[PDB]
DNA sequence: GGATTACACCCAAGACACCAGGCACGAGACAGAAA
């Protein structure tokens, strides 16, 4: 519904991994891990940058 | 306005002066013409 800061409503996965994740809890858990793989993906390249410029 | 934005490796696939038009050499066929 609208209006809802429970804690389930704005991604807080009460399950364990051997428990099982519902639906919900399963996106959200997606969502948290496509920014961590996009976060790494693209920080990458910046510390290359900075590392070669240190270098140099 | 200018300059620069990680490293390495693999494979596959599609494009890369085309062309047209005016100038030359050789040849040959079907029609001329004397007999």
């Amino acid at each position: 519904t609208k209006d809802d800061f429970s804690p389930e409503s704005k991604g807080f996965v009460e399950n364990s991994y051997l428990r099982g994740l519902t639906p919900q809890e399963f996106f959200f858990h997606a969502m948290a891990g496509r920014e961590g793989l996009i976060d790494t993906a693209v920080k990458t390249a910046e510390t290359g940058y900075i590392q070669r410029r240190l270098v140099k």
